[PDB]
Order: structure tokens, then sequence, then C-alpha cells
DNA sequence: TTTTTTTTTTTGCCTCGCTGCCGTCGCCA
DNA sequence: TGGCGACGGCAGCGAGGC
């Protein structure tokens, strides 16, 4: 229940500081309070019931990863459910770069899950020496083996109902979890968790506060070309979204015709994992100045070199797509840009004008949706 | 109180769309 | 010649507004 007594989690502050001093970002007081609360809850023999909210942008995603020191010394396993493969690979790369100079062993599962990869995963879960695990779409239903589960983090529960939460709750044999949603969610679940899980809303906008230009205009090729010319001034990056059903090759050809001075790569979704890895390598090496991603299978996180985000399909929207894209924008120590095209919504044609007026008066997701979430959590929980 | 003021709105939601999976085929021993 | 891994299609998929 609420108590969920655990074991000894001695801090060893000197080694933690020696391992964490290499962080290339000055800690702000609110982040220091957050990490202090996290380490106090870890050392506390009670449940790992801490609620911390962070976005998908860099800086708000590896702050909770400092618990790796507390999860290695006790010699326990931890897991995280990365929804896609590119994000899983980026996370693995930065984790192994940050935690290189000590004998840690980390493996993960991706779209490369052939027979050899499955045998390797079976061997690693039979050994148990592996510290950190990263899952995929089919992680929940798969029989994942754990001998000593330290903690676990899982988010992005918008593309499906409440089934994975209870499935992972059925996997809580003498272990605790730190499940939290990065994207905003209705606060009824937060109120239900309240009274057992401590509420810690650090809410740090600063330490990366730069100018952000977000606008919206009518569909037009000239404005898109002007934005491309503005962003290619320092090797920036934009993203173009598509239904991934029609001729994405023709869309890319049209983009190349619009800007022949740039080099557009292949940003087609649902392709081979090898091609996805090549696309990630191209993004890391900045070989192609222009590269686009269409859906959640492709758009999972923002790139620090990226500076402009453009949305073209304002007539057909996705309930989960909007939530995913409302958390994947940011930049460090540079100006940020954003624009949106406004095609006329058409469908049953009964309320096309009403839909257009609503899009014009969108008011940033109904103005204060946080107020509505608070008003719902006050009224009820769960 | 029609589907929306996209919201103090309950169990209704239709809608094109994501996907685990099963069968089939090329390949290697 | 047989077993295997990659590939393609399809009906199920929590229970979810335009």
């Amino acid at each position: 229940r609420a108590a969920k007594e655990g074991f000894a989690f001695k801090h060893d502050r000197e080694q933690y500081q020696l391992f964490c001093d290499s962080f290339p970002f000055e800690t702000t007081p609110d982040q220091a309070q957050a990490i202090n609360a996290v380490l106090s809850d870890m050392c506390q023999p009670l449940a790992m019931d801490r609620l911390v909210c962070g976005d998908v942008g860099f800086g708000k995603t590896e702050v909770a990863m400092r618990a790796a020191f507390l999860a290695v010394d006790n010699h326990k396993q931890v897991a995280v459910l990365v929804p896609t493969t590119l994000l899983a690979q980026q996370h693995y790369d930065n984790f192994r770069d940050r935690f290189a100079n000590w004998p840690v062993r980390i493996e993960m599962i991706s779209r490369f899950r052939s027979a050899k990869e499955q045998t390797q995963i079976l061997a690693e879960v039979a050994e148990g020496k592996i510290d950190i695990l990263i899952g995929t779409h089919k992680l929940l239903q798969s029989d994942v083996k754990f001998k000593d589960l330290g903690l676990l983090i899982v988010d992005e529960e918008h593309r499906f109902g409440v089934r994975h939460k209870e499935r992972i709750k059925a996997m809580r044999a003498n272990v605790d979890i730190l499940t939290l949603t990065a994207t905003p969610i209705p606060r009824t679940l937060n109120m239900a968790m309240s009274g057992m899980r401590d509420l810690s809303i650090i809410a740090t906008p600063p330490a990366r506060r730069l100018a952000v230009k977000t606008f919206v205009r009518e569909y037009d090729s000239m404005v898109v070309r002007e934005a491309i010319l503005r962003e290619i001034l320092r090797g920036g990056q934009v993203y173009y979204l598509y239904n991934d059903v029609e001729n994405i090759q023709k869309a890319a050809e049209r983009l190349a015709e619009l800007v022949p001075e740039a080099r557009i790569a292949i940003g087609h979704g649902q392709m081979r994992e090898r091609e996805l890895e090549r696309v990630m390598n191209d993004f890391h090496h900045q070989r192609f100045n222009v590269l686009v991603c269409t859906t959640i299978i492709e758009t999972g996180i923002d790139i620090p070199t990226a500076n402009t985000i453009i949305i073209e399909r304002a007539d057909h929207f996705g309930l989960a797509q909007l939530h995913q894209l409302r958390g994947r924008v940011g930049r460090s120590h540079h100006q940020a840009y954003a624009w949106l095209l406004t095609p006329h919504p058409k469908a049953m044609t009964t309320d096309a004008q009403k839909r257009l007026e609503a899009i014009a008066s969108l008011e940033d997701l109904g103005a204060g949706f946080a107020l509505a979430t608070h008003d719902l959590e006050i009224r009820g929980a769960g």
C-alpha cells in the first residue's frame, strides 16, 4: 500500500558528487530542491512515491536520471519505456557518454529485435547484471524478467487507454515504481495519486529562457520558403508533417523544388530500422541541412540544432498528436521560431465555417486548461 | 440539451488508422 | 531437402470526440 517498505539506500554523497560534477549545466535552486527531494525519498525506506513533472526537451529529462547512482550502488535493475526507437538510441548514447568511466552494462530493445537480439535479451535478463533497460511497443505484453527491480519510469499514455498502467501494476511484486507523465494529463489521476504520492511541482521555465516566436498564417509557399531561407542561415532544422499514407516522395520532391539550395533527406516513416538509424546518424552529423518527420513514429523529441517548427495540416488534427507536439519544442541559448499554416477545414461541410472560426480563436488550447484540470481534480479523483 | 463554447461532459464514441500476429517465401545448413 | 528469419496483410485494439 502507501507504506511499501523497502531496503537500505545509503547516499554516499562524495561519490555522487564526483560522478555528477561533470554535468555541463549549472544547477538552479529549484532543480537542487528537486534532486534533494528525490534523494531523500530514495534514502527513505518507504515507497518511492514522488511526483515530478518535466517536458520532453533537453534539460528536463536527465534530471531524474541522477538516481542511477542510487540504483547502481545497491545493485538493482531499472527500466524505462521509451515509446520509439530514435529516442531510445539517443537516450542510450547520452547515458553511456555520461556514465562511461565505470563498469556499467546497458542494453535495450528496438526495431532491430531479430532472433539474435531476442537471444541476447534473454541472456541478459537471465544474468541480471544489466543495470538499465529500455523497452518498446511490445515490452508490456512480453515476459520481461527481473530479479531486483530498483525503479521504473513510464510516460506518454495518450495513444491508449488505461491498460498498460494496470499491466505494470501487476508486475509490482515487492518492488515500487516512479510512473509519471511528461505530457500534460487531466489532473483527476494526479488527485487520486495525491495522499499517497508526494506532490513536487518544481516548475522551472528558467535556465533556458530565450525568445520564442510562435505565429500562424494562411497556407502559402512563399512564407515557407522565406522561413527555410531564414533557418538555413546557421544550419538550422525544420520539420514537415504528413499523413504517411499519400506520396511522401512527391511531398519531398515538392519541398526540394521549393528550396533547391538545400539538401532534403528521406524522412519517410514506417521504413526499415536500418534506414531510421541512418537518418539519426545524418541528423547527428548535420549532413543534410533539411530533414523532416511526420508523426509520433518519427517526431518524438526536439533537436537542439533545430529552431523552426511548422504545422501544415491544420484541417485534420490528432487528439494524441497535438499532445505529443505540445511538448517537443525548445532550443538552447538561441532564438526560437515557429509558424503554422491554416488550410480551410472541410469534411461534412455542415460546420466548416464554425471550425475555421474555432481554429482562428483556438487561444492556445482553450487558454488555461490547467484551470480546468484543477477544477476537475477538486471535484473528483480517479 | 443534437455535438459542441472544446468546455462543471458520462459512459458513447465512428473513424480512419497502429499494430501483433500468422502465413508465405527466400535462404542457409 | 528442411528449418528459419524477414516480409506482408488483417482483424482487434484500450474504450477515446469531430
